[PDB]
């Protein structure tokens, strides 16, 4: 009798728009449903007449920001690696094409250093990334520099399954730790080459078998030669072309906006069954995907693993020593700063067609590890000039309880503090293998 579906997504968030095109793509059934007026949920992209509704509703728009078409704000700017997964996904789905994708200008990673006799204090550097750059980086002495030097030759020579080009190294028995002493390379070289180039979230990586890092470091390299600049890209107007871009693809094989979900239905083995509304509509379904707001009433869905605070600002100019580059990312290692987890910055502007052309927003990023989060935020802040004005907001991190829920309601986690998209493609793959029992294939 009633609406049938193979799945019904419930939010716009881009983990969901992208497993919903995942899932068009594969001939599923789908319905696509968000409470919300606009699409993204927790990634949406905001005008400027949101962004003030949003986090400055007491106050008039600034006349000098000019008119809304020019900005288009991501809640959660995330850039993306060139070889990375999100890119397979997105071609494999055909939505690239709906898309323009931009390099962003620079990649950036905090050292500090003090003030010498000869030489300025500094505290964020270009990432070396091929041979060449490690030679003439200042980030390491000039010994180093050749030792760096060597080692990214050596990766970029390196394959998983090719002996001959591991110079008897073998990279399932060693360590990647093993392999840094190998090179003689010291503890700030590994700090950058394990949190930028890497691009890990804490140093476990150093006990695990090498090819993993190998691997990891030889697709950054590669990922520059598309584009040259950086291994990274943002879309033209932002992420906010992704839940548009899916919507569109989706309708081929549809979305819907303003619609309040305010039931599960389960049926006698307490699996999901359907869904119901405020509006008295019904469907019903064999799974659920959605993010964790829509399971807050459900007992063991999701747990909260901690907070995540984001600080948009508006500046007048570039970050300062980032070249006046204008997009660019800055990981900042957690032991520069004292602390148990990375800062992140990401910086666009009109290059992007998210800002008026002559502003630029730089949003740091980090996971609240004080009573204080804005504290913890201060010295990142001091690195980005004269700042306008600031857009803060602090979310809870959740994730979800099992990965192969036996109720069939799978919950994306929620977007973490990188200022890339790794963790998230990662979380989206996780919950596709466990909704068909195999991964993705590319």
């Amino acid at each position: 009798q009633g609406e049938h579906y193979d799945v019904i997504i419930l939010g716009t968030g881009l983990k969901e728009c992208i497993l919903s095109g995942l899932l068009s793509h594969y001939g599923k059934k789908i319905l696509v449903l968000d409470r919300n007026p606009y699409y993204g949920g927790e990634t949406a992209s905001l005008n400027l007449t949101n962004l003030y509704n949003t986090f400055k509703p007491k106050e008039n728009i600034p006349s000098k920001y000019g008119e809304n078409r020019h900005w288009n704000v991501d809640l959660i700017p995330k850039f993306i690696l060139v070889g990375g997964n999100l890119v397979k996904i997105l071609k494999k789905t055909r939505v690239t094409n709906y898309l323009e994708w931009l390099v962003v200008e620079g990649s950036y990673v905090y050292q500090h250093q003090k003030k010498g006799f000869l030489t300025s204090e500094k505290f964020i550097h270009k990432v070396p990334a091929t041979d060449m750059e490690a030679l003439v980086s200042p980030l390491l002495s000039l010994m180093e520099k050749n030792r760096c030097k060597n080692f990214y030759q050596y990766v970029s020579e390196w394959d998983a399954n090719k002996r001959n080009t591991w110079d008897n190294l073998d990279p399932y028995k060693l360590t990647m730790l093993e392999i840094y002493k190998h090179f003689n390379l010291c503890q700030l070289t590994i700090d950058f080459l394990g949190h930028a180039v890497a691009l890990y979230l804490n140093d476990d990586y150093l006990k695990q078998p090498a090819y993993l890092t190998l691997e990891r470091i030889k697709l950054y390299m590669q990922s520059i030669s598309a584009f040259g600049k950086s291994p990274f890209i943002y879309p033209l107007y932002g992420l906010g072309g992704i839940p548009e871009g899916f919507s569109r693809m989706c309708a081929i094989n549809t979305f819907m906006l303003n619609k309040n979900v305010v039931d599960f239905v389960f049926d006698d083995d307490n699996k999901v069954c359907g869904i119901k509304s405020s509006d008295g509509e019904i469907a019903y379904c064999d799974k659920v995907i959605c993010d964790p707001s829509y399971v807050m009433h459900l007992k063991n869905k999701i747990k909260k693993i901690g907070q995540v605070i984001r600080c948009i600002c508006i500046l007048s100019n570039p970050i300062p020593e980032t070249n006046q580059t204008n997009s660019c990312q800055i990981i900042i290692p957690q032991n520069q700063l004292n602390r148990k987890s990375d800062i992140y910055i990401n910086l666009v502007s009109f290059q992007h067609g998210v800002t008026l052309k002559g502003k630029y927003i730089a949003i740091v990023s980090a996971t609240v590890e004080t009573n204080n989060p804005i504290k913890e935020i201060e010295k990142p802040l001091e690195l980005l000039g004269t700042i306008e004005e600031k857009f803060v907001k602090i979310s809870d991190l959740y994730v979800s309880t099992s990965k192969k829920p036996a109720d069939n309601i799978f919950v994306t986690s929620s977007y973490d503090a990188t200022s890339h998209f790794e963790t998230a493609t990662n979380d989206l793959l996780q919950i596709w293998e466990n909704l068909w029992g195999q991964k993705l294939n590319f």
